């Protein structure tokens, strides 16, 4: 039991003691308990709780989770608030300007082998298909995906690194004209039909939790997390993107901090699988189309999901080469990048584009 | 049809047809329909909608209220959305940094004569109770009632008018002492017992809905609105401050701009009307008690709500006299502010405190 610093546990012991109903609002100083989840700089992870000693008087729970973050406030706030009453994610016990309280999920997070198992695999995506079904009060135009990858690549194009390695890795990254990359992917997604629907955007193993006690259960044993990057969006990104998680593993203990693997992508067995699941959680007379009707649809979900994995690897390339100039975490940015554009033109040979 | 500015019809255009579905999302501009339904410089509303020659697509509305603005934000933002989820509050369709779109209700607002009629008294009886229920994330420390006075104290006490009818009006109303009168009903309420709810706090005629085509309906007619002041509070509060309510009428259209009658507090016989709605939707197996246990417990909260009701006219007078100092829109507040003060002293007098 990590404790967190003498500030934290008496500005937790106040939100707890405020926020909270029943046991919480008598409860004194010395019996407060709280342990570190997650430190760092920001999105700083506490599990607050009573003593066992402690009864509770109705309804409160025994132990909450504080998030600390360390308008997108209003927009992550509404959302969350929004989704914890239509039982996806965790409920909102208390929200403040510091951060929140939120209900606590025995669970653990997915490993990335765990991605393509196939009752896992099955979960996920009936779960996607969930999310992309529902009504959210945010902006419906998709211009999330294009206009995050112009703004980064605009910043990636005026990065003054001072770091040998950094500097030569960047000259080979930007020596593919990546505008006219970008440009060329603009033109190819702008012909492959996809709804829009509110995404996830960032579907992948640390982001799905594995719920206690129901490990060993055919269905129902996930609840995906950390929607904080949600947007309305192309369902094409939102697939392909977790597809493309499949070959990264960001357990791996020494420098560069991650493993990647083109061979993991999942083969269009796999990818069918995953697709079988989905289309039925989404459409919900799906399985009553003709098996040639249902054939043709999953023929045409397969290749907008594929093409739509192009502008995930793009995406987070650039991502990463801005984490490597701004980020103050350790990680083999560079590499990382590297590998996701490895990805893309390894993606664009394979599809012939 | 009043018509908004240029430059309101184009962001009102552009905001419905961004995050609206169906219809609004292929819109044309000279296609749009809005009208004013307030102006002025802070929360102003338009009405938008559909040409009657587009047919809706799916389920889009055909018509939406646009609120205009023109962290308090992030809590205001949090609470009208769990009060859409929860189906107590209009449907919110469309949040930004400068306003939102919401559900448009056809209803029109009550009058002050309509609160004290037998079937509209128990309705809003009824709907304050299914607030009062609820669970909400926000602060459980009933701070808000005193707080709020303190501060409000403070502030009447720097006031430097220019004017000298104001500055008369002034010297009359602190010539009463107003610490020694807060802190004396402050220990008053003290030794008033009344649960912590969440409570609207500005439950009077312009804040309810008369639902179009419900008029004639014996119940279910009503919804409550505009919960921006709503908070954590005493249920003595909400009750006694909606009870001060049947007194004024907004309406008067010469200076002072309203009218007061004291005649107009209900009577005991209204009270328990009011109060016999409220227990039942509160406390679900009420009406199971005893004849003589729910006497007892009506009796007790009459004695409750008519000590809170003098805080409301405490507040309300603080809050008046500031609005003296710093409001940009016409009224007349000091002889609001008198008027309050007045009815406070009335109340101690009958209740012999
Ligand atoms: C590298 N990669 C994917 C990883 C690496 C590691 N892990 C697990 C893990 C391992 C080690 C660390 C310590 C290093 C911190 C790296 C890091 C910090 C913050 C985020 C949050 N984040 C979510 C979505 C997002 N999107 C959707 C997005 C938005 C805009 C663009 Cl342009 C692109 C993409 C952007 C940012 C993610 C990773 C942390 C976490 C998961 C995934
Ligand atoms: C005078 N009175 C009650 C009225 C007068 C008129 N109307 C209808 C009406 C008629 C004419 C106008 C034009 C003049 C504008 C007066 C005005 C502007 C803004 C508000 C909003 N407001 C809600 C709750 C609130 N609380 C809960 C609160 C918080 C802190 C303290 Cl300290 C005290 C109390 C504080 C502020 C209300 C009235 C507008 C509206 C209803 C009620
Ligand atoms: C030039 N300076 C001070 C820095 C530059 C980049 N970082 C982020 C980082 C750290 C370790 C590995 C990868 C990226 C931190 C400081
Ligand atoms: C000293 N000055 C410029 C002002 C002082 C007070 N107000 C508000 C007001 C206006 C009309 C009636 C009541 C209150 C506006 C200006």
């Amino acid at each position: 039991d990590e404790q967190p610093e003498p500030r934290t546990r008496r500005r937790a012991y106040l939100w707890c003691k405020e926020f909270l109903p029943g046991a919480w609002r008598g409860l004194r100083e010395d019996e407060f308990h709280i342990s570190v989840i997650r430190g760092g700089l920001s999105n700083m992870l506490f599990q607050c709780s009573l003593p066992d000693t402690t009864a509770t008087l109705g309804d409160e729970p025994r132990k909450v989770l504080l998030r600390l973050y360390g308008e997108a406030m209003v927009l992550e706030s509404v959302m969350f608030a929004i989704l914890a009453e239509r039982s996806l994610g965790p409920k909102l016990y208390g929200i403040f300007p510091q951060g929140r309280l939120e209900q606590f999920i025995p669970s653990r997070r997915l490993d990335t082998e765990e991605l393509s198992l196939p009752d896992i695999s099955a979960e996920i995506a009936e779960k996607m298909a969930t999310f992309h079904g529902m009504k959210m009060p945010f902006n419906k135009e998709p211009k999330w995906l294009f206009g995050t990858m112009e703004k980064y690549l605009k910043e990636v194009l005026r990065i003054k690194f001072t770091e040998e390695s950094r500097i030569k890795k960047l000259h080979k990254l930007l020596s593919y004209n990546l505008p006219l990359e970008l440009e060329n992917l603009r033109s190819l997604l702008e012909s492959t039909p996809s709804p829009v629907v509110f995404c996830h955007n960032d579907c992948q193993e640390g982001n799905i939790l594995l719920l206690e006690g129901r490990e060993n259960s055919e269905k129902q044993k996930l609840m995906l997390i950390d929607f904080e990057y949600s947007s309305y969006n192309y369902r094409g990104f939102d697939i392909g993107n977790h597809f493309c998680e499949w070959m990264y593993d960001y357990s791996y203990e020494k420098y560069p901090f991650f493993r990647a693997n083109i061979r993991k992508y999942p083969t269009k067995k796999q990818q069918l699988h995953f697709i079988s699941s989905y289309l039925p959680a989404f459409q919900n007379d799906f399985e009553n189309l003709s098996t040639e009707e249902k054939s043709i649809i999953k023929e045409e979900m397969l290749l907008e999901v594929n093409r739509f994995a192009l502008a995930s690897h793009f995406l987070w390339g650039l991502w990463s080469i801005v984490q490597a100039k701004i980020s103050s975490i350790e990680f083999g940015y560079m590499d990382y990048a590297q590998a996701r554009f490895d990805a893309y033109f390894h993606q664009k040979r394979k599809l012939g584009v």
